[PDB]
C-alpha cells in the first residue's frame, strides 16, 4: 500500500505484550529501515503521542495510540451475554474459544476466551492469518465463494488447489462445521461453527483451537454438541457490531 | 513527505473516538479538509490493514488490527504517578489498604493498591475477579451500572427478595456519596468506597479502604471518611486515563 503507512504500522507491531517498550535500534532491526528514517517517524509520532519516549531512552505506545486501542476493544467486545457463553464454552471443553471474522483474505480473531490448560491456542487477538488453513477459514468462506480462487492462488498449494478448497467449504456446509487437524501448524486442530445474521450469512466463526491430542475422536462428538448449541445461542443473540 | 502521509494516518486516526466510534468517508474529509482522492486512497491502505474496517451502513470504524495491543495495553495499565502518590498517602493516613476497583463484566477487580504496614489488613489480589454482590466497591460500581443489578443479584448465594435489596443500597450510596459496611465479604472485614469519575461525572473506578472490622470504629470512621472523600476528589480531578 502507502509505503510509510505501512511503516508506522509495522513500526507498532514490534510492541506487544512480550515487548512493552522498545529502543529505537530495536525498531530500526524490525522494521528493516534505515535509522534516518526511523528517527523521523518516531519523532513525528512522539509528537502526537502515538510513542511515549521514556526515561530509560526506549519508547512505548503513548496515550492517543492507547486511546485507539481502548475504543477499538469496545468496538469490537462482543456483548456480554456472548462472552459469558464463549467462557462457559472453554470451560465445558478445556478449549480456548476464538471468535474469528475474515477482513480481506484473512482471518482474525477479534474475541477470545482461553481455556486453563498449560498447552492451549493463544492464537493473538487482531493478527491477520490466513484463510486457507485451519477450520475457520473455510468457515468465514461459506459467506464468500468469490474469494475462494483468490485465497488457494493465495495457499502455498497454489492456484490449481481452488477446486479442492472449494470441496472442502462445501463439505463444512452440509456438516455445518469444520473440524481440522495439522493444516495450520503441526500439532494444532481446530472445530469451527458458522455464527450468522438475521439473514443466514455468515459473518463469524466460532471456533475452538488447541493440541490435536485433544481433539481425538473420543472428545470431539462433545465438543462439536457444545460449540454448536454455542453457535447457535450466539447467532440468536445477535453480535451487533458485525 | 513519507512523514507527510503518517500525519494524515493520525489525523484520520484522531477523529475516532467514544463518542464518534465510526465514521463516513465524507466525516473523515470534513474533518481532516484533506482531499477526498487523497482520504480515499489512505483509508484503503488502512482498511487493507484492518487498521479501519468498512461497514455495511457506509462507515468505517476501528478495525482488528487494533486489538492487537490490547493484551500490552491492559498489562502495562497504570494510574497517573500522582494518582498512586494520592493513594499511597491516603494509605499512610488511613493505615489501610487502598484499593482502585473497577468493573469488569458483573465482577470487581483491583487494577492498583497500596497496602498499609499494618500487620492484620486487607491483601485482595490484584487483577482477580470478585464479586459485585458483596462490600462497599461493587455497590460504588453498580451507581454507573443499575442495568446490571438484577443480574448481580442472580450471580449472590442469596434468595430472591435480594435483587431489590441490593438496588436500594446502591441508592444509599448515591445519596451519600460513599458507601460503609460491615462483614458483607467476610466476617471481620469492613470497608469504605468512594467513587472514582470521568470529566461528565460518570462512575469509571471505586477508591477503596478494606480492613478489619475493629479498626472501622465510631472515633476512626470520620476521619478514614474525610482522608477518602478528599483523595477521591483529588483522582477524579487528575483524571484516570485508560478507565477516564
Amino acid at each position: 500500500g502507502v509505503r510509510s503507512v505501512t511503516r508506522v504500522i509495522d513500526l507498532l507491531e514490534l510492541f506487544d505484550a512480550a515487548h512493552p517498550t522498545r529502543s529505537l535500534k530495536e525498531l530500526v532491526e524490525g522494521t528493516k529501515l534505515p535509522k534516518t528514517t526511523v528517527v523521523r517517524l518516531v519523532a513525528t509520532m512522539c509528537a502526537r503521542s502515538v510513542l511515549t519516549s521514556r526515561a530509560d531512552g526506549s519508547y512505548s505506545l503513548g496515550p492517543e495510540m492507547l486511546r485507539w486501542v481502548r475504543l477499538a476493544g469496545r468496538t469490537w467486545a462482543p456483548p456480554e451475554e456472548v462472552v459469558d457463553i464463549m467462557r462457559q464454552l472453554s470451560a465445558d471443553t478445556g478449549e480456548t474459544v476464538n471468535l474469528y471474522i475474515r477482513q480481506g483474505l484473512s482471518r482474525v480473531v477479534v474475541a477470545q476466551c482461553e481455556s486453563t490448560a498449560t498447552v492451549r491456542s493463544v492464537i493473538p487477538l487482531g493478527v491477520p492469518y490466513p484463510l486457507w488453513a485451519g477450520a475457520a477459514g473455510k468457515i468465514l468462506l461459506l459467506a464468500a465463494p468469490e474469494l475462494i480462487d483468490d485465497v488457494a492462488a493465495d495457499s502455498p498449494h497454489g492456484p490449481e488447489f481452488a477446486d479442492q478448497l472449494r470441496e472442502k467449504v462445501e463439505d463444512g456446509r452440509e456438516r455445518g462445521y469444520q473440524l481440522v487437524h495439522g493444516e495450520r501448524e503441526l500439532g494444532s486442530s481446530g472445530l469451527s461453527f458458522p455464527l450468522v445474521d438475521s439473514h443466514g450469512t455468515v459473518v463469524a466463526a466460532l471456533t475452538l483451537g488447541g493440541p490435536t491430542g485433544r481433539f481425538t475422536e473420543d472428545r470431539t462428538p462433545h465438543y462439536i454438541e457444545c460449540t454448536r448449541a454455542a453457535a447457535e445461542e450466539i447467532s440468536a443473540i445477535g453480535l451487533p457490531g458485525l
